[PDB]
């Protein structure tokens, strides 16, 4: 499993129950987990799998994202769990 400290290119898709939008529709995108730059439930979500795994986890959205939007908004994140060290 792929923990903190390590960077998670996770093809991270933002699906709102059954419609797949643009904003959280994030490809193989290198992200850092353990850089405490995403919300709290997502990095981690894909640190706790290997890599190259399917996390479709219906995350929700808080208020610390920078969109009014995603601060009350339970959408479906499809977490292509890619990893780069």
């Amino acid at each position: 499993k792929l923990a903190n400290g390590d960077i998670a290119i996770i093809d991270f898709t933002g699906i709102v129950d059954n419609k797949k939008l643009a904003s959280a529709s994030a490809q193989n995108y290198e992200l850092t987990i353990g850089s405490n730059s995403f919300i709290k439930g997502f990095e981690t979500g894909l640190i706790a799998m290997k890599v190259n795994q399917k996390k479709t986890l219906a995350l929700t959205f808080p208020s610390d994202y920078h969109v009014k939007e995603l601060q009350s908004k339970p959408v479906t994140f499809e977490v292509v769990l890619k990893a780069i060290k």
